């Protein structure tokens, strides 16, 4: 099977937001609205904002999962490559096979789905801090898009779902991801390729 990627704001008006980090050579994470695509370096902080129009109930959670973007690969589980799954870079909580980690949240839970074998990471919703209007989750991507025997240059999407306490769907959003050495240059190149076309 294949997880849905349909954008769904749901009853709470759920959607993502991204910072405006620019495309300088030194940037470590940068989001392209024109491409709906995040470009980031390996194992660097990726801030993803969560926005709602109304407060979801206590016990609501936010899950992240990666799938391959191309239809001919969508049934394959996205996982870390044979090198990175063995490199002993564990944070004590994420299984070494998982591509997506949450940084700095001891309540993150990592799921290996017993039926689909897909990986995901889920955290409890927490309201914005005083003086803020949204909540931010910090994700890390633990393989390059190019890693041989893993993503192997195939594009991926990240699907972010807002879920109730039983795991039922409340909202969904998504974005493409490229994990690469020079996200600023790659964002500029791909936005130029989208122009021209
Ligand atoms: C159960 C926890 C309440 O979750 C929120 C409350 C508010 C609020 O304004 O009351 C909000 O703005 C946000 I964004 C969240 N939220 C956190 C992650 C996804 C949504
Ligand atoms: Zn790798």
């Amino acid at each position: 099977s294949v997880p849905s990627q349909k954008t769904y704001q749901g009853s709470y008006g759920f959607r993502l937001g991204f910072l405006h980090s620019g495309t300088a050579k030194s940037v470590t994470c940068t989001y392209s609205p024109a491409l709906n695509k995040l470009f980031c370096q390996l194992a660097k902080t990726c801030p993803v904002q969560l926005w709602v129009d109304s407060t979801p109930p206590p016990g609501t959670r936010v899950r992240a999962m990666a799938i391959y973007k191309q239809s001919q690969h969508m049934t394959e589980v996205v996982r870390r490559c044979p090198h990175h799954e063995r490199c002993s870079d564990s944070d004590g909580l994420a299984p070494p096979q998982h591509l997506i980690r949450v940084e700095g949240n001891l309540r993150a839970e990592y799921l290996d789905d017993r039926n689909t074998f897909r990986h995901s990471v889920v955290v409890p919703c927490e309201p914005p801090e005083v003086g803020s209007d949204c909540t931010t989750i910090h994700y890390n991507y633990m393989c390059y898009s190019s890693c041989m025997g893993g993503m192997n240059r195939r594009p991926i999407l990240t699907i972010i779902t807002l879920e109730d306490s039983s795991g039922n769907l409340l909202g969904r959003d998504s974005f493409e991801v490229r994990v690469c050495a020079c996200p600023g240059r790659d964002r500029r190149t791909e936005e130029e390729n989208l122009r021209k076309k």
